[PDB]
């Protein structure tokens, strides 16, 4: 996770 899914 980084910002959705990444």
């Amino acid at each position: 996770a980084c910002r959705f899914f990444c």
